[PDB]
């Protein structure tokens, strides 16, 4: 005869691969992504009676979602924020997915890729404004210091008395 | 030189694809079944010792215990029991290889192709049956929240 | 546009393979061994920055490192106290690995190769010792 896989109910998780995407942040930043669906079909009937081919189905929103998604986010929140964005991704696939009877268990961002040359330059510039960083705090926290110091510099002188009833309970 | 993969103790579960079967169920429909085996190698002197090739030897009895154990199940039983097929499979199988020093850990069934066409008749079918029930109970219960609230109505007007 | 693998700060465990290595033991047998390290990047900036590539780099060592404690290792050591192995490789490779922002969880040997046959017969012979101290306590018992 002619053999098709059957719909059952899952037992253990069920993983999908969402095939590269090529979108920009935005940010601005051209870049491809990709992922994985973890997901369990709860309800066969629905996967069969409510879409054609529920794996493509799933494999379809995914791709819609990743690339809505990467659309509104800045380069540095699918390089930084997986743990929000793998959330936000389960949060929305999971969702569209339901009239058709699977669960979706979580979405994970697989592999980001960037222009060449560009997280070099990326983390070189990092490198350098983490220390630029460095260099006005400090400046800052001594220079707030030094007024302070000042500060108790002219009370002490006005008032010698002022370290004393202060020392008296010890 | 010439190598060749050593038996070792296995620290970590080994995995084990099972061929494909294709088989009648108790209930009569044609079925194409196939596994996973979960397995350690426990005594390797045993493994090396009294099989020719112990992979080979566990690929087969899971075969053919896969294929038994299918003959013996209704359809209905592949698709909504599998656990309990599933746990028999892993005590069959784990036996059955342990002459050869082997603990098979779990062993899960994998996909069960039916013949084509077959499951979306049945899945419609599912589909009208709920649709018939709703129907059903949607009234019922309409009905019946209409008389508490007509019973509702008389203790209001007759006892205010 | 040509793309490249942005590294990041890895929330699950990456998963490097060692290629295999053709070396003797400190037994003198001949061998070949390859191993799994696995491994989580937790300083991105460490990592793109300190070394032209962090994988080619992690592999490099991984090899060597591999290579030597296979040398030091007798033939029994490497089929039968893996985990001794194990641990010891996951040590000096996390180690050498941390210049470049990268921890290394675990390092753990995958497949074995000893020369066509010798198995066979450590196995026969293996067993005779066994169907020996189940006699030498059969005839001692009763």
């Amino acid at each position: 005869m002619i053999f098709e896989k059957a719909v059952i109910v899952d037992l253990r998780t069920q993983v999908l691969d969402v095939p590269v995407q090529e979108t920009i942040t935005k940010d601005n930043v051209p870049v491809r992504v990709n992922a994985v669906v973890y997901f369990r079909v709860v309800d066969p009937v629905k996967a069969v009676t409510q879409v054609k081919n529920y794996i493509m189905a799933t494999s379809q929103i995914s791709q819609t979602t990743l690339r809505s998604v990467i659309g509104q986010a800045h380069l540095d929140e699918l390089l930084s924020e997986r743990d929000k964005l793998n959330m936000q991704l389960q949060r929305i696939i999971d969702e569209a997915t339901d009239p058709w009877g699977i669960k979706v268990t979580a979405v994970e961002i697989k592999d980001v890729e960037l222009p060449a040359g560009m997280q070099k330059a990326m983390a070189r510039q990092a490198e350098a404004e983490r220390e630029r960083r460095a260099r006005i705090t400090l400046a800052e926290a001594e220079r707030q210091a030094a007024e302070k110091l000042r500060e108790a510099a002219e009370i002490i002188s006005e008032h010698p008395m002022a370290l004393q009833l202060r020392t008296l309970q010890t």
